[PDB]
């Protein structure tokens, strides 16, 4: 069974998931702190909950919010949205890109029991548990880096639970993660390397592909195609077309890798980690929002001759096998 | 009237204040989130009121936490200390050292709608409103810490609330800081220039508080001594004698600046910003915790001859003259 802010589920009834979204992108403490920054939580919820409904209705039925601690996970916005919209939500654990003092100070063997607590006690006093451990690095993993990602293997190791990783702008990254996941012992199946569509590196894709890794094609309507003129969005969302992206999706099933291929949109209702409104640029680019895998992607790998079942497998049989708890 | 973690009080009420501590030096959330880092949160509750109640015995009867968002400032727990240990605790906003992006990405005009909703709408959910904007300096004042700087004296001129800085590093922070409050218009005796008891250059101080600022000598038990074989421990310490820290308050006063003087331990119950169980290394350096002041420092003092009054002046005029909300 999978931990979901509802409570535990069967894996039939994960269904159709999204492998890397988020409810809101923020810091820890901060929606609390300065909800009127959304607008309102009130505000922010109602948002949620249409864009998840729109999800559900477009055949959804589980996400898996990626946002770690640092990134402002607010357990229990993800319960309220989640029961509101009635679609499933993994929560994670782990350590993002923006560690505070009294998480970047840690030990490995600290980070452990952090990650721990998280997955096998609940996430702050609600009793909610972690589904995934989310994991990022900067181009060169850095020390503190590699500790998290050995933290993350060795919860993984102890629980069952996948781990994630964030990978960023277009560096790659993932050999240099594989090697750190391997040399603890953890097997490349319970780990995917995420944001890999972001390069058009087949040959590093098929490459982590055949060792058992996820492939994370997971930021597909992320483009600033036509919004050339500002820089925060190329920053943000590359200047490669969504199609593009896709097409990814397309060769790794070419290659024979349709098994090791998880799609999302990395997607969220609000964002405070960036620049001001930004969540206004998003939206003008992707108004389908979380939707947007099953009514765009989908049928546009189907009109490239892709069959129906093989969708089906990489949107509803890769995840349950990823997210159940294997040791 | 000043804000409380229990509501308003009355200047009168003030008494003996320790205008720079902190009950626990964190991070946003974290207490929240990984409790058992302290024992627990029933822990560190209970160190806390056992180490106010000390202070208190000793004739504390209010402390400023100048812990921001940033520092993991826990009003819920800030209120359920002082209930239990009968001390009144002034409340923070503003930015220190650890800002997240959703922090660090914002303007001016930006942060001082967070603090202005800090100060006058109150603090999460809870009605608890700043009394205080607390910002923080290294260096030469970053463009961010700059941006921190105006948004800062911007909410105190429009709520009268007083800032207090942490001053860090050898660049003489505090006139860089000075320089950018008076060009946003804010009066000098808004200001607590902090841990100005870091150097001993009091040509550097005397000139400041003759400008108006008040001079915060808020780090005494910090100067440590006998923890050569700890790293972390002369790092964030130091390597002086809290008496020749001390000798700064009376170097001041001898100038005829006791009016400008704020003292404090800048003491927590609990850390998890800085490495493990450096708590322990604090606690063993000065177990005498937020009592210090009144037991070591106001001795010492009256007995290189600073009279009553005078002690009296520091310890309760300064701070409830500071701390009270003032347009000037
Ligand atoms: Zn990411
Ligand atoms: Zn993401
Ligand atoms: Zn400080
Ligand atoms: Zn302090």
């Amino acid at each position: 069974r999978i931990n979901t802010v509802r409570g535990p589920i069967t894996i039939s009834e994960v269904g159709f998931t999204l492998t890397h979204e988020h409810i809101c992108g923020s810091s820890a403490g901060f929606l609390r702190a300065w909800p009127e920054f959304f607008g309102s939580r009130e505000a922010l919820v109602e948002k949620a909950v249409r864009g998840l409904r729109r999800a559900r209705a477009a055949g959804v039925r589980t996400i898996v919010d990626v946002s770690t601690f640092d990134l402002g996970r607010d357990v229990r916005l993800l319960a309220e949205v989640s029961r509101a919209a009635d679609v499933h939500i993994v929560a994670a654990t782990g350590v993002w890109l923006d560690p505070p003092l009294s998480i970047r100070m840690r030990s490995v063997e600290e980070l452990t029991q952090f990650f721990l607590r998280e997955i096998q006690y609940g996430i702050e006093d609600t009793g909610i548990r972690a589904g995934i451990i989310k994991v990022a690095i900067t181009g060169k993993v850095t020390p503190f880096q590699e500790l998290v990602l050995r933290a993350a293997a060795r919860a993984s190791l102890a629980t069952g639970v996948p781990v994630i990783t964030h990978t960023a702008g277009s560096q790659r990254g993932g050999e240099q993660q594989a090697a750190i996941f391997e040399s603890e012992g953890l097997s490349p199946s319970r780990v995917c390397i995420g944001h890999s569509d972001e390069t058009d590196d087949l040959s590093y894709l098929t490459a982590l592909a055949a060792r058992g890794y996820l492939i994370g094609l997971d930021r597909i309507p992320h483009s600033a195609i036509g919004l050339e003129d500002n820089a925060s969005a190329t920053a943000f969302m590359g200047s490669r077309s969504w199609q593009t992206r896709a097409l990814l999706i397309k060769a790794l099933i070419d290659q024979g890798y349709m098994k090791q291929i998880l799609v999302s949109n990395d997607w969220l209702f609000g964002i405070s980690s960036y620049v001001t409104n930004f969540m206004d640029v998003m939206d003008s680019v992707n108004p389908d929002g979380m939707a947007f895998i099953p009514l765009r992607v989908i049928p546009f790998l189907r009109e490239k001759g892709i069959p129906q079942e093989t969708l089906a497998g990489i949107t509803v049989t890769n995840p349950a096998r990823f997210l159940s708890p294997t040791l």
